[PDB]
This record gives structure tokens, sequence and C-alpha cells, in this order.
């Protein structure tokens, strides 16, 4: 798999871990190491892609780009969702976070179904373009 899928698979690896929302994920989630690494992995994912699409140009370009702006949104979504939780926690004064995490994890499962297909789609859309 080209540089971009390898990049996306690393994002997938870290997300799968976040999802478990174990106290350890929660620790680094509120320190925001989780969000910092999530954004570094998403960005490396968009370069290797940005570079792939551009270089597939040098040797249909709207949808491609409509499909790229999709996987983008999907990743920006996860990070934006994790950074929101962090926000809602340091403002609740230590009262229970279980319902906020039941919601975060549902939302997170939902974005996973999208990363799956929007990329599965982005892929066939890069193959035909070639």
């Amino acid at each position: 798999g080209q540089r971009w899928e390898l990049a996306l698979g690393r994002f997938w690896d870290y997300l799968r871990w976040v999802q478990t929302l174990s106290e350890q994920v929660q620790e680094e989630l509120l320190s925001s190491q989780v969000t910092q690494e999530l954004r570094a992995l998403m960005d490396e994912t968009m370069k290797e892609l940005k570079a792939y699409k551009s270089e597939l140009e040098e040797q249909l370009s709207k949808e491609l780009q409509a499909a790229q702006a999709r996987l983008g949104a999907d990743m920006e979504d996860v990070c934006g969702r994790l950074v929101q939780y962090r926000g809602e926690v340091q403002a609740m004064l230590g009262q229970s976070t279980e319902e906020l995490r039941v919601r975060l994890a549902s939302h997170l499962r939902k974005l996973r179904k999208r990363l799956l297909r929007d990329a599965d789609d982005l892929q066939k859309r890069l193959a035909v373009y070639q």
C-alpha cells in the first residue's frame, strides 16, 4: 500500500487505542498528547496523499478531490470530537464522565465506519485515475 495508506493505517492504529477510553487514554486525553499525536498522524496522512494525487497528475479531478476532502473531514472529525470531550471535562468539576464517554465512544464508532468506506472509495478513485 502506498505511502498514504501506510499513513492512514497508523492513524487507525492510534484511534483503535483511543476508542477503548481506558483511564490511561483519558489521562493523555486531558493532557492532550492524544490530540497532538492524532493531528500529527492525520497531517502526515494528507501529505503522502496530497503528494500522490499531485504526482498522479504529472502522470474526474473534482470527485477525486471531493473524496479526498472526505477522508480529511473524517480525521478532522475524530480529533475535533476528542478535543471537545477534553473541553467538557475540565469544566464539569469532577462529576461523573461516564455518559459523556458513552457518547464519545458511540460517535467514535460512527466515524470509523466512515473512514472505512470514504477511503475504500478514495482508493478505487485513485486507481482509475492512474
